[PDB]
């Protein structure tokens, strides 16, 4: 399987920073300060492809742990989870670990393969975690910049 270190940035200039073991946070963040920024290594795995959706994981740069999902209270839910740092990451990786990336107007937007029509998304406010929201539209941020890194 093909990678990709990256960081991510909302539409709102908001770069992305690891909270606890398990969660990611949204802050506007500038300065040495960036350095506290979370690099993924983006994997392009196997899946349904277009132009403008392509498959993808999400894993933390040398960290064993993927962003996936799971239903908890009968909602979709954004979580990080840990794997077998020898079994991954793989070309096919389990559906709770696949986004879409898709591509509109030099923005991304992450939807999930497993929940349609949910996003990655971050809050407006400072210091919330991010989650999965099921709502494009005014309200919470679902667009993202992608910045390579070495």
């Amino acid at each position: 399987v093909r990678s990709l270190n990256a960081t991510l940035r909302d539409s709102q200039q908001k770069s992305l920073v690891m909270s606890g073991p398990y969660e990611l946070k949204a802050l506007h963040l500038q300065g040495q300060d960036m350095e506290q920024q979370v690099v993924f290594s983006m994997s392009f795995v196997q899946g349904e492809e277009s132009n403008d959706k392509i498959p993808v994981a999400l894993g933390l740069k040398e960290k064993n742990l993927y962003l996936s999902c799971v239903l908890k209270d009968d909602k979709p839910t954004l979580q990080l989870e840990s794997v077998d740092p020898k079994n991954y990451p793989k070309k096919k990786m389990e559906k709770r670990f696949v986004f879409n990336k898709i591509e509109i107007n030099n923005k991304l937007e992450f939807e999930s393969a497993q929940f349609p029509n949910w996003y990655i998304s971050t809050s407006q406010a400072e210091n919330m975690p991010v989650f999965l929201g099921g709502t494009k539209g005014g309200q919470d941020i679902t667009d993202f910049t992608m910045q390579f890194v070495s």
